[PDB]
């Protein structure tokens, strides 16, 4: 098209007078995403089933991300959903960026072929001391870039930076992401709510009340439709493009929520705020949480500002 | 691999002593599904965005299916979700099969990139008179073959015939569907329920009671998880592979349900029963309904037999 | 398109009242050619160079062909350029066909990326005794089908059978070979000659005289252009589509020529004669040679009939 | 792999302290090459043959190159084999580079599917006046970068810059060119000669003598093999990787040779000299010719230094 992601990032880098390190990191991430997307779509699966006479997909996707990021020479600390500790990049390959990611979000949808994706959040190292896990413990408000690749009906890379959110469709015939939605903004009010209602017995009173309103509107408006793919990248992408609200609040399993702060909640909250939406725990903005553990969890409610504000008012009412 | 769908259908045709007409119909459908899959995944999208200086996807998918089926020389009547009247195949291209299909199920999810699919049902012409719409008005029990292609994280073709259900993964590197799950059988009891709960105000008492039991099990077992992608092919495929129950019952917009009998409900009911599951409207088996309109709708409840039976027992209790 | 190779072979099998065994053999060969093509074009090469942290191409191609042919259940004896002995198919996988092939012709051009291909010849088993090498020792005149797949700028499968030659272009986006040139016939006279002139010191007097006439036409016409890719499949395909003559005559390293009779010369001679061309050793028709060794060589001159006849007349003049 | 072309060029740009303009130009060219390669391999050809119910390849390839180069914002003048005049880029899209290219070299091999390719040469604008055709008239010695993409058995991008030549294989599964041959150097002496011998009656005495030596070596060494694909990119690539010599000297058609100086001869001479080889007209170095017309032709002899020197000595002998 007129605009490839490669051209977009290179132009954004030149406008920012970057040294080329962040541009290289973003180019490396795009490469990883294409390698993951091809594996996810099962190109070459015949070679595993004996056509000429292994690693799980999530593990392979982690290896792709890690390898491609270390070889960018732009990173110093990596936090992955798959690794118990932060990965400290070798001194020879060290750059200034800290990346938190989930290489293959929705991995429990993997076997039923439901949409899955990769989520990432990028920070600039904060201190001058040896890179360590604490470099990945900055609040989401410090993000320099975040987004996700969705391996859905087609593969799309959504990238959010200071000035906004842009969506790029992967054209797998030529391995280019094409800019198709510019400076995306979410609708102020949607008509879809997204939550796993199987935890109904464990929900707090405010979530319980809010769902009841979506089904039985007190002003007699049309009830909201319900959608829950069960893969955060897919439900979040729908929320972004169509509007509405996505909820993964606390319950019994965890009064801290299920989703991970560093590489699930923070990245999606950043994309949402850059698109004009909101992302809250129900009590505080996700992006201002000060993380204390790289695998910390957090409740998250995100989406159209009027819908998220309505839920916030209910929590306030109950407080 | 060892088994391509081309080899599988050819061997099944030889074992049945077919003349080759149904084999050719099935080979043509496979070809159409690969062309659809490539368009769905947006291979070549850069050519629509000016890389070198239109039809919607559902329309394109329909043209692919119709053209490829007509050119098989195996059909006489086609019913498509997209066309108001049954298509009567020209005399020169006429064979004995009647095909009912939705070329791109889940079209409302197209723009948010969630999984979408193609659903098909194949019948043998019943009468000796000129082919007409009435040849597509057979109960699903008369199906000779049905299934779907899901364009999800990967593309899979699920084919059900008299002796059972088989799953073939499309390897897009060579354009072959590889047999990956043989003689599939659904779990007797699942732990996921799938329904759009935004219609809660319009549900009948039996659905209402059932959903409440999934959330607050009277036996104190763990509540079922909820999933609702909102694309029938995706929810039904997850139901088949992981077990559980999928529901699209009657509501206010339709006391006859929303999903179409000939090319949504019948094909999915046939796959389910061949896999050892159940498919009911809540009062009668979907496959035994004798349709009177090619675009008739029907309520549908399908999935693991213990789950569907529990819901049928509630209906019976209320009656 | 209107005609896929899958549809073409299935229709040809139905018209011949075949049992489906040769149709299945041809479908399996198509599958093998797509797997080879994808490997030749290096799809997935990044996985050999550490993107996420072996067999030569000719060997891989051979394994693909052998595995796919054995699993067709249509063959009993395979002769490959790569194996010293004929392969005798296990009794359980045995059918009636004998296949001679070069899985990756032009292997010397592999490293410089010039066009390479797969050549095949198919015979019906002749006798009632245990299949053995002798079943592959039939003159090319007994071929039931032959052709090649060229991995050139695009991949094309050329198939010759009793009634003629057809060309099918592989569309790698959907893995279908599309009929693009029907009932192909070679030009009666070309204007290109193809031979390795580095053996000029070893050529017989008739080849020497002929080449001199192409360069200095005694009738003062324009000299023929010269082309010699050095991969038989590529030179022969150009000969078929544009006309002219291809020569690999006897030399010093071999007074019997270099090219192999069973899986290079016979298949190409059969395609040529079905397209209205000629294929001679300079003294007798290639197709009428009764081989005595599966790896026997033969001199070969093939192409437009007026050109080949002019060269045969020189041989006769000298005799 | 470890090294993609995108990473390679970005690192080379940062080492050179470029502003990012040349990096962007090279990234744009890679994008064009992938779009051309997919069209050349005929992905999507089924859509031209009626699968769901035009521009020639050379024209399409020209449109891709021009469009992608103008949108790089890095060029001011473009010279293409397909356009009679130089293209002056619009002031808004103007950068400092001058690009000469043949978008699809070997287009007479197109219909027989022989290897074809794209050749390019990049110059930095020389003067401060309005960009015009004269900006493309610098001797090849001023090139900042040159190379070619070969659409052969696999697609390879060969890029030559001040410090040497590197070869990158296109992995079409992910649209990345992977570095596979680093700092390539041609053999000092080869054993292959490449020339169209159909012009034997029109060759000068030195070429005539040289060919006779390759066939009948006066010191009784083994004669050289002969190869002539008839596509300059293919014959040149073979010469680079295997060694030997490639000749397209003057004759009757033109005592100035056939190949074009600006976008055939200069680029290939630059690649050859950067790889340790030679490229001469027989009388002067190609790279030092001062061009007087954008479509000027020039004789060219190129390849292994010992072989090219031997031919130069023969020309000198004859002078
Ligand atoms: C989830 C992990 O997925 C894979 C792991 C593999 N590990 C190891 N090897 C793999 N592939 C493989 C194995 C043997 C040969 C080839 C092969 C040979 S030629 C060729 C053409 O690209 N591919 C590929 C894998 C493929 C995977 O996914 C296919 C969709
Ligand atoms: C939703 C319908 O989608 C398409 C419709 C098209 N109609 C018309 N033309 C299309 N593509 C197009 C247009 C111009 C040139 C080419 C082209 C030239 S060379 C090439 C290589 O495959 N493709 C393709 C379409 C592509 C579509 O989807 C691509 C992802
Ligand atoms: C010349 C033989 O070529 C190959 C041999 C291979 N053997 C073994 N493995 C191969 N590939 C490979 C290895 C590890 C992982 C994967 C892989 C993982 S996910 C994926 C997606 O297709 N591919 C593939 C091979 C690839 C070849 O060619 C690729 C162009
Ligand atoms: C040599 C020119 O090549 C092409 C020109 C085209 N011009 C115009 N349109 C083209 N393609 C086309 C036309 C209609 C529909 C589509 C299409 C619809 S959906 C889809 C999936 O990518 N592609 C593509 C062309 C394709 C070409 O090459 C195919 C290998
Ligand atoms: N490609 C890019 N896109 C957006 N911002 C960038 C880019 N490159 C650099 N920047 C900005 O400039 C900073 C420093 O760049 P760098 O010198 O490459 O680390 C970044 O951390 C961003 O704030
Ligand atoms: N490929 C096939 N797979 C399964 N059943 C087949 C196949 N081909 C034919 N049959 C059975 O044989 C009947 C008639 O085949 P046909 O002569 O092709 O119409 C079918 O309608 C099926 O009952
Ligand atoms: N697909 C086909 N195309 C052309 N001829 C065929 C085909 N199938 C069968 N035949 C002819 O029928 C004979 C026997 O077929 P079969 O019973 O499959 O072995 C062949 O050996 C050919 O002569
Ligand atoms: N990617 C690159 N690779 C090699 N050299 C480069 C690159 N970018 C810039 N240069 C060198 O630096 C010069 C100026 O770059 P630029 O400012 O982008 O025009 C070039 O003309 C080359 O000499
Ligand atoms: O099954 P549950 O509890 O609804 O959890 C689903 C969530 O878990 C995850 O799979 C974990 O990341 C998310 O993608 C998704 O939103
Ligand atoms: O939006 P609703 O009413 O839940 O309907 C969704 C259903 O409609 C369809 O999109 C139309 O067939 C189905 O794929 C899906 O099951
Ligand atoms: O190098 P030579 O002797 O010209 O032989 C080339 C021939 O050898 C082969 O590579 C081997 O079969 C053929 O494809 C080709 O025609
Ligand atoms: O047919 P001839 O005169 O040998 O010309 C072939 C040459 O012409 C071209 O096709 C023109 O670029 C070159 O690729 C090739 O080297
Ligand atoms: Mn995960
Ligand atoms: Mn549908
Ligand atoms: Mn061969
Ligand atoms: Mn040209």
């Amino acid at each position: 098209n007129i605009v490839t992601l490669t051209r977009f990032v290179m132009e954004q880098g030149r406008k920012a007078r970057g040294t080329g390190e962040m541009t290289q990191l973003l180019n490396s991430l795009c490469t990883a995403v294409k390698a993951i997307s091809t594996a996810v779509r099962k190109a070459g699966i015949a070679h595993l089933y004996g056509i000429a006479g292994v690693k799980k997909l999530d593990v392979l996707s982690n290896d792709l991300v890690i390898n491609v990021l270390k070889s960018s020479f732009a990173t110093c600390v990596l936090v992955t959903e798959e690794d118990k500790n932060a990965i400290i990049v070798e001194p020879e390959k060290r750059g200034k960026y800290v990346v938190c990611f989930d290489p293959l979000d929705g991995s429990s949808n993997i076997d039923c072929l439901v949409s899955i994706g990769t989520i990432f959040g990028i920070y600039r190292k904060n201190s001058t001391d040896e890179p360590s896990e604490k470099d990945a413990l900055q609040p989401g408000r410090n993000l320099v870039a975040a987004g996700y690749a969705l391996y859905g009906s087609a593969t799309m890379l959504v990238l959010a930076m200071v000035n906004g959110v842009n969506c790029f469709m992967l054209d797998p015939a030529i391995g280019e992401f094409i800019l198709v939605d510019r400076n995306v903004k979410i609708k102020k009010k949607g008509s879809i709510y997204s939550i796993n209602e199987g935890y109904a017995k464990e929900f707090d009173p405010a979530i319980t009340e809010y769902i009841q309103r979506k089904k039985f509107p007190p002003d007699n408006s049309a009830p909201y439709g319900a959608r829950y793919v069960g893969s955060m990248v897919a439900d979040v992408h729908r929320t972004l493009v169509y509007g509405g609200i996505f909820m993964y609040p606390a319950n019994k399993k965890s009064p801290k929520g299920k989703l991970r702060l560093l590489y699930e909640c923070n990245p999606m909250a950043y994309v949402m705020e850059k698109a004009g939406g909101l992302a809250t725990t129900g009590k505080e903005a996700v992006l201002d949480i000060v993380p204390t553990d790289i695998h910390q969890r957090a409740p998250i409610i995100l989406g159209s500002p009027e819908d998220v504000t309505e839920l916030l008012e209910i929590y306030q009412k109950h407080a």
